[PDB]
């Protein structure tokens, strides 16, 4: 099956997934120099103060935080953005090295890691659903430098040694991503896809201009995760992202001057 190995990395998905080579895939390369501001962009709207999160989960390609999507209880709104999209999860991608681990670029330019929030529109009833539909999610995208400690990513930190392995799971209430956020919400904005398979062009991608810091020891804990099972060989969970995929016809708007 699909991850990030010589033998069935991003070269290989196209195979079982041919979306891979299509028109709107994720993620890209942000020009800054070619990304127009857009006075018609609304102001986003992070509405995540009734935030409940559930769980944590080792999926065995990356670890997502879960939250209830069953009302509309934490929501991004305006921006690019029609209606309302309900947080479903947030992960991250990250690297072996500082140096790379991010899933877009800036001016070629990469990150440590990238945050995505997860969110699907609620006119489309799940997330299932959604998925099928060109506007069916909005991921906000968060890249991640080191330097200073993110407090608000410490609670994560502390339970990565109890979900190691592909397919355990912790309990993870009470969780509030608002301590993930930087400062600026400025954003660039563009359709895009999913950028792990099934690689569905079912996302508009709103990626923040400002990174949030986080400690090289928050990020080595990261790195001590593994994509391989209990009594499996150990396979660091390192460099887990997608490389930057063709803009084809594609304008990305920046939401500032
Ligand atoms: C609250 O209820 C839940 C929350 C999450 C889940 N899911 C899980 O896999 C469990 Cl963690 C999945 C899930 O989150 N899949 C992610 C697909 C995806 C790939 C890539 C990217 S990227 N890199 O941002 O482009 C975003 C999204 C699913 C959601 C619905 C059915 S399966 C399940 C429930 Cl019912
Ligand atoms: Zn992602």
């Amino acid at each position: 099956h699909w991850g990030y190995g010589k033998h069935n990395g991003p070269e290989h998905w196209h195979k079982d997934f041919p979306i891979a080579k299509g028109e709107r895939q994720s993620p890209v390369d942000i020009d800054t120099h070619t990304a127009k501001y857009d006075p018609s962009l609304k102001p986003l709207s992070v509405s995540y103060d009734q935030a409940t999160s559930l769980r944590i989960l080792n999926n065995g390609h990356a670890f997502n935080v879960e939250f209830d999507d069953s009302q509309d209880k934490a929501v991004l709104k305006g921006g690019p953005l029609d209606g309302t999209y309900r947080l479903i999860q947030f992960h991250f991608h990250w690297g072996s090295l500082d140096g790379q681990g991010s899933e877009h670029t800036v001016d070629k330019k990469k990150y440590a890691a990238e945050l995505h929030l997860v969110h699907w529109n609620t006119k489309y009833g799940d997330f299932g659903k959604a998925v099928q539909q060109p506007d069916g999610l909005a991921v906000l995208g968060i890249f991640l430098k080191v330097g200073s400690a993110k407090p608000g990513l410490q609670k994560v930190v502390d339970v990565l040694d109890s979900i190691k392995t592909k397919g355990k799971s912790a309990d993870f209430t009470n969780f509030d991503p608002r301590g993930l956020l930087p400062e600026s919400l400025d954003y660039w904005t563009y359709p895009g896809s999913l950028t792990t398979p099934p690689l569905l062009e079912c996302v508009t991608w709103i990626v923040l201009k400002e990174p949030i810091s986080v400690s090289s020891e928050q990020v080595l804990k990261f790195r001590k995760l593994n994509f391989n099972g209990e009594g499996e060989p150990e396979e660091l969970m390192v460099d887990n992202w997608r490389p930057a995929q063709p803009l084809k016809n594609r304008q990305i708007k920046a939401s500032f001057k």
